[PDB]
């Protein structure tokens, strides 16, 4: 097993998740098969407690793993499917050892962060690296770490601590690092600043790893100057200082790595043996057609919030060779007490929700924007704009319908009001999470179609409330229909209505299964329909 | 609540933890209510874990907490009973972050080092202090804080951090800083060298807190120019740099502390408001008489394992006003393959056992030694050498006991011999431990008699095995007497011996409630027995 | 005296130096007599060693003292003369030690960096704080002390060590710390970047100085939550988190501290007792006239290497009620073999030069550009432009006139061209250097006027070459006039010539004696010239 560590200098947040995924997505185009590991510092376990603004979105796996979204950007850069303990944390980490510690299982000595809980990473690495994550089967041959934070982060230490003895374990030939750091460029003096990298570098070696190639976040071009600068002050050759500037889409990345011969040096240093990003990113530069989406969502205060969403969307658009201009739209500007209160943002959502050729309604947990997803459904529906509701927005179409179709004016979710007549979705036992099977109860299904005219589905979930079993017919006799339901026929997996172009609720996260290569096919319907090219599309 | 936080410098093991008592014993003597907190750096819940090779003895306390040694210092300097939660692990803390994580508690933040483990400890520190360990049941005044380890150990930096913040939550007039630090003196060139305690001040500097007294461990008594050496390049005043140099007895720790106005910095600074260590002291420099106890110990290759039994021995022998020479014997020598395999240590164990007045069998868990345990009980109950059995020593008795007078030569404890057709000893659960009370059956034993005629005793135990019931009878038959047992009865806790001056099982550890002025009656009737002054005790 | 310690966090370049030079005119405002000290921490003597491009320009001081352009900062916001040891560095300091050392005054003690060099830099600093820079002639109260480079630099740890004792040395009430950091704002994820403020907070704690206010370097204005979390990882109140964010002007920048409580910050802690910056910025962004002025330089390829001489024009400019478009010309581009090589740099350089009201030919060393310069002054002189040239400038003009007006087209500057027939400006020593008098010998010359028709001025210098004493009556034959000489009449100071509205060479650097409320007097007649209201001005 190769083994490539890839860590922070100055800041999370420049793309380090792309640039480790890049790496990856350039040593499977070697032929090599690849996996990744993602470490997060944190104490947390999961990624399950949190909110959609803490670190971005919480991407899920096909084990019901609640996870970072850099294992998101894993499976999109390099189409394979991770598992729970792909994220490693430092809960998981102290909780392993404590829990072997009271099963007696380090024998009565003195269980230390060195040797103990550094042990225990190199353990958790190999273990890790070598499960098939590759829809091929086969076992890996370069692993890539993300060591999330930065290097002078506390929590990184015994991280850090555990590679340095892993270079030794494991041999030179089998371990590189690479330095992900920022070189500002202020307004003030104009130059490129080479001060943070050479400070975060000299922290890595006095932590005992010598970065073996150090990758600038710069927004311009590195300057020759600041690339000699780094190659004295960080004690590197000039050959392993990139620069990852700017660039004019996320296809470009992987392009700009392999023109600085980061193929070459990897192929090199591990002992080892991209026209798909080339066309991708040449075709989105060509662009002139444009469909816009209104993202009438819950957590719109910070984009991460919905990230494989947005790069769902990007996929169908890209697909159907549009240009995308996504809405954002934060759904309590559409809730009526703003209409009172601040009748400025209510009206600017409401322009931008008009002038949308399609609506999203996606996922989210808690009451705050509720009422504005139902009132952009109602909008929606009425207006015949293409929709898709992606879980709270499948639950809360069916609820809109309900309120208006069925006059259930009281009706609701039992999540948000649970005194109401009208419990159209109920709490359905824990969480329906990660993959489940779907199976589709109808050939005239315009998502059957959509699916490969498959006659089921394997999604990834993340719910605990479900459409009311009882009050299904009620709402089915009005020209709704449960096209898709669970193996069990209890859950309503996805809902379509009749006398619209694409009125879609899907209970599943279509999204985490979108690359570009396969746009989520409910994310594409939408695209396509608003556009007017979903009949055309179905009819070929 | 004013917190003294007593850090480690260069080394464990200078007596850090008998500084911290002293420090408590000196505010004690000021008339403070005292409690003290150990902070092990250790990923271990509590020390049930270990051998008594890893950090010396595991001490238990009344609630049945398993823990380091320093908190049976803190109980015999300060009279207190402490609780399972006076010894604070970094196991306890991340287990319980971890914990209080999964139940939502963090609100779907981050949870981090800094704040959520150091906020843990300073949490913990505040509740722990408040808590009566003193019998007199009022709220502590002081709290001592040690914090194991050294300053530059990894696993130290979260508590030094949570000690940080903690100074400036609390006010500079309710935090003090203690260090304690190694001066060693090189037979090379001579000097007194401050080097590393200026280079651990510097580290603890460094982590941002300054120490308000720094107590160097000497040998010899500290040179002028090397207590304004360390005044100088460790940034404080002469009066704030203490030597804890080579002394007579444990006894003189406290005076020395006091002498060097440790007593005077901490009432002005803390704005606060000896003699029975002085007549202690002054009584040890003029023991004349002396008594040996051989210690058949199966632990005995490092002294600590045994460490509040041979401190037990020590209170009792000066209560006696006799000096002690105990016969540290490794109970492995007294066994035959020895004789074969090493004959020379066999008989310099053997002669230390015949030469010794008394006989002491401590506890222990495993086979090593056990045989050799026996041979030692058989030669005391021969020979009517005065004999202490503890715990192990009890079982082992009863078995030696069967042995021989019930001719039951395949007799052992389940622990060893589980395949036995006489197991005297047996399994009767998980571990009884902490304190319970055990019921004295007759007024004729000697132990009720030492043990001031009372009805009752309540005392520690730490056992899984007990004597064997349905046995009981024929070993009792023969003049063995189970003079304490359970309040259910169902288990033997004291066992005497008749016809011999002082054989004694005792199933429980009587050391943990020794203090020097009051000595453990087991070890009491012990050290009389062992110079025939039992009698003439009893008599009055 | 009152000590205000300046730290960099993790880059140069962020206006640390103009934060400094505000914190001090806030003070003067209080009505203080306020120092500043500038701590740079190479190794260099003084900056008379570099080139413009290494640190910008070399600002010249009354006692020449080549030192770098934060003490022109200095003088600039704070109306005060400094002198050579108001800028410290490590090389001064090594040297006093090492020299002091050699004489035997450290008596022969083993000389250490601590205490010795950290001791060197506190008596420096107190030493060099009772200094009067006021041209009242009053000792100063505050001492405003800037440590350039960053705290993290090897070369800053023993000023950092050497304050951290000064804090104790020194009390409380008479020191503060103030830490410029930056925080980062990436295009990627929109937010503003805590993480290297809290990192460099962290080191600056680990050398034992906390920040008393930290002041973020922030494009735009501090988020609330950014703020917040600065506050809680920084361990300050939200009252000690100062946002320094981008502002119209550089007079906006003392009124944003203002505005933000530094002046009651101070006043409180420091125990102490800007409608002038105000009307400044006010006027600043009301501008609508416009001028332009050619810069003719051969350093242009940083901005900084002029820095003075823009802050003089800009002065002039604004002063003059007129907005400024310096046209930043490199030299090299108007020399001919840039005509052959690449001619569009050329007849872009030319276009600049044409198309600029004014010509400002500044200061420097060494043949590259010369030629250039001597090509600007041809233009300026021949379409009768407005035409300052300073020191280099006034030597180049001197000659470009005597290869025109008296046909001595082998003429030049011994400094460039020692083989010419014509040596016009020659050698004449070492540098004079620092303030000297020049003396007025025309009543009818435009410059005394401008110089408020004052017989003598006093101005800095930084010149070996001077106008050759034989060939100056060649060159004043023929309607030039060295209306300005030195005390001695050997050296030609300010030339003048006539039938033009200005040509005038001045032989010093006049641009660091501007103030914004006193323009320098040729930088002012450049401006008034080039907007054709020096004739009016003069009139008046
Ligand atoms: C160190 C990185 O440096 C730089 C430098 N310059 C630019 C970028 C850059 C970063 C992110 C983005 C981005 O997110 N773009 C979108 C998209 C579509 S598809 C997808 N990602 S993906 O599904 O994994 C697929 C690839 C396998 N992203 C439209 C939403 N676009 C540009 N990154
Ligand atoms: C920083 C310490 O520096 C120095 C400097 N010089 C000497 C010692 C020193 C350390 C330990 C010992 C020791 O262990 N002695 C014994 C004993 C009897 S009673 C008891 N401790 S005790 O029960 O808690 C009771 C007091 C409340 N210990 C005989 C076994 N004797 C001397 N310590
Ligand atoms: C931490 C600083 O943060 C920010 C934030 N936003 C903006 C600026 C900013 C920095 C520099 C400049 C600048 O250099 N402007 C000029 C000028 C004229 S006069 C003079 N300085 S001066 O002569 O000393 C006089 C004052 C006493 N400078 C025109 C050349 N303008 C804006 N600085
Ligand atoms: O990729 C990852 C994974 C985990 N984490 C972890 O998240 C926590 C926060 O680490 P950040 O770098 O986000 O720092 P911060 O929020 O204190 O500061 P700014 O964003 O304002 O710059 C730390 O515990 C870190 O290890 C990341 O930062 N990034
Ligand atoms: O071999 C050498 C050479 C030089 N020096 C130098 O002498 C100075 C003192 O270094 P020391 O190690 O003697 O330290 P100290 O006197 O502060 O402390 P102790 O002796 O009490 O432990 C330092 O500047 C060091 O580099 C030596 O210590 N030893
Ligand atoms: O204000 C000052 C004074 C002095 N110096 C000193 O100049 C030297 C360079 O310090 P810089 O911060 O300029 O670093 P660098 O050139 O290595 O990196 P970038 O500019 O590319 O970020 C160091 O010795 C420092 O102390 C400054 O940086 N700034
Ligand atoms: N994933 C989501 O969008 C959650 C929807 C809803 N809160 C549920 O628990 O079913
Ligand atoms: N505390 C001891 O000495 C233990 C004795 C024996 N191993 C038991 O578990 O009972
Ligand atoms: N200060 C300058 O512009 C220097 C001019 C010229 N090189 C001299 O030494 O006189
Ligand atoms: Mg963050
Ligand atoms: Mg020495
Ligand atoms: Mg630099």
């Amino acid at each position: 097993m190769k083994y490539i560590l890839v860590t922070g200098g100055v800041i999370s947040g420049i793309g380090k998740g792309v640039i480790a995924s890049s790496v990856g997505t350039i040593l499977k185009s070697c032929g090599l098969h690849v996996t990744s590991i993602k470490i997060d510092p944190y104490i947390n376990i999961d990624a399950g407690t949190f909110s959609p603004y803490e670190h971005g979105e919480v991407f899920v796996l096909d084990d019901g793993g609640e996870v970072d979204l850099d294992l998101g950007n894993y499976e999109r850069f390099l189409d394979i499917r991770l598992t729970k303990d792909n994220n490693l944390t430092t809960g998981k980490i102290y909780q392993y050892v404590i829990n072997k510690e009271r099963k007696g299982d380090y024998l009565g000595k003195t269980v230390q962060v060195v040797p103990h809980i550094t042990d225990a990473i190199q353990e958790w690495v190999m273990r890790q690296a070598l499960i098939p994550v590759d829809e091929d089967g086969l076992e890996p041959q370069v692993c890539v770490i993300e060591l999330g934070g930065t290097v002078g982060d506390i929590e990184s230490m015994p991280f850090i601590e555990a590679f340095r003895q892993f270079q030794f374990k494991v041999k030179r030939e089998n371990f590189c690092n690479i330095h992900v750091s920022l070189v500002p460029q202020p307004s003030s003096t104009g130059e490129q600043k080479t001060k943070p990298t050479q400070n975060s570098v000299r922290e890595l070696r006095g932590l005992g790893l010598s970065p073996d190639l150090v990758v600038c976040r710069c927004s311009n071009p590195l300057d020759t100057s600041v690339k000699e600068k780094i190659s004295m002050f960080c004690h590197v050759e000039p050959e392993q200082v990139i620069c990852v500037h700017d660039v004019s889409s996320i296809y470009r990345v992987p392009l700009l790595l392999e023109e600085q011969g980061v193929v070459d040096y990897f192929l090199r240093r591990l002992d080892l043996p991209l026209m798909k990003w080339k066309e991708m990113a040449d075709r989105y530069d060509r662009l002139l057609e444009t469909c816009s989406i209104a993202l009438v969502g819950k957590y719109t205060k910070f984009s991460d919030s919905y990230a494989s969403v947005i790069k769902a969307l990007e996929h169908s658009a890209l697909a159907i060779n549009h240009k995308l201009e996504i809405k954002y739209i934060d759904s309590t500007d559409l809730e009526p007490s703003t209409l009172q209160e601040e009748p400025v943002r209510y009206h600017e959502a409401w322009q931008k929700l008009c002038s949308a050729h399609g609506v999203l309604v996606p996922g989210g947990f808690g009451v705050r924007g509720t009422e504005g997803k139902i009132q952009a459904i109602a909008w929606a529906r009425k207006q015949k704009k293409p929709f898709l509701g992606v879980c709270l927005g499948m639950q809360l179409a069916v609820v809109e319908f309900s309120r208006n179709v069925l006059g259930w004016q009281d009706a609701n979710s039992t999540e948000f009001d649970p005194k109401t007549s009208h419990p159209v979705v109920i709490d359905m036992p824990t969480m329906r999470l990660g993959k489940r099977r779907t199976l589709f109860q109808t050939k005239n299904s315009v998502m059957r179609k959509l699916y490969g005219d498959t006659d089921y589905l394997e999604e990834r979930h993340r719910h605990r409330f479900e459409v009311n079993p009882v009050l299904k017919k009620c709402l089915e006799e009005q020209g709704l229909k449960f096209v898709g339901q669970d193996v069990e026929g209890e859950r309503m997996e996805i809902v379509e209505l009749e006398d619209h172009p694409f009125f879609v609720g899907v209970q599943y996260h279509p999204e985490f299964l979108s690359r570009p290569i396969k746009p989520s096919p409910p994310y594409f319907g939408l695209l396509l329909a608003s556009v007017g090219r979903l009949p055309h599309y179905l009819q070929k």
